[PDB]
């Protein structure tokens, strides 16, 4: 997150970390034993690590369970990016407490305009360097798709959406890929891609999981 600030420890309490030896991608808990992410994090051999701020210290609340089965959308492109969501199971249910929580899956596609939280432990910086260890917060707006399509000509599909600001300095980054998007308390965007970070009329593209629902529920529901 470039020009973000520090949520505080346990304040998004559905953000989890992949770890696959080292921090490699955020997620988002949908319930007990489902965790949902980019699928352009995928790999084998995931730790879902829950209940972190510090993710180099151990402070306490974290739960460390291991994926027993990854789940990339059926229609994902690696090339273009559309459809980068992904579906992972826990070997074992989380606990759910109040500092380890599941997120809602949204009823309805949010709007333009409406503000949403973004929060990951990636790049914070626009040019080189720094990786945080504690867990970053940005509020941000969806962007209209018409100033979504002109800043990314011929790229932004109908399962994608820019958040941000058009001025840049403010926004996800390396690193944060896979992780939430939350407005008004629903999962509405994945962190997926965009070009470098922060940078002026290049925003955020994340994916709009409003879209993805039907088959969210049909996957957990037989697997
Ligand atoms: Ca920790």
């Amino acid at each position: 997150i470039v020009g973000g600030y520090t949520c505080g420890a346990n304040t998004v309490p559905y953000q989890v970390s992949l770890n696959s030896g080292y921090h490699f991608c955020g997620g988002s808990l949908i319930n007990s034993q489902w965790v949902v992410s980019a699928a352009h994090c995928y790999k084998s051999g995931i730790q879902v690590r829950l209940g972190e701020d510090n993710i180099n210290v151990v402070e306490g609340n974290e739960q460390f369970i291991s994926a027993s089965k990854s789940i990339v959308h059926p229609s994902y492109n690696s090339n273009t990016l559309n459809n980068d969501i992904m579906l992972i199971k826990l070997k074992s249910a989380a606990s759910l407490n109040s500092r380890v929580a599941s997120i809602s899956l949204p009823t309805s596609c949010a709007s333009a305009g409406t503000q949403c939280l973004i929060s990951g432990w990636g790049n914070t910086k626009s040019s080189g360097t720094s990786y945080p260890d504690v867990l970053k917060c940005l509020k941000a707006p969806i962007l209209s798709d018409s100033s979504c399509k002109s800043a990314y000509p011929g790229q932004i599909t109908s399962n994608m959406f820019c958040a941000g600001y058009l001025e840049g300095g403010k926004d996800s980054c390396q690193g944060d890929s896979g992780g939430p998007v939350v407005c008004s308390g629903k999962l509405q965007g994945i962190v997926s891609w965009g070009s470098g970070c922060a940078q002026k009329n290049k925003p955020g593209v994340y994916t709009k999981v409003c879209n993805y629902v039907s088959w969210i529920k049909q996957t957990i529901a037989s697997n």
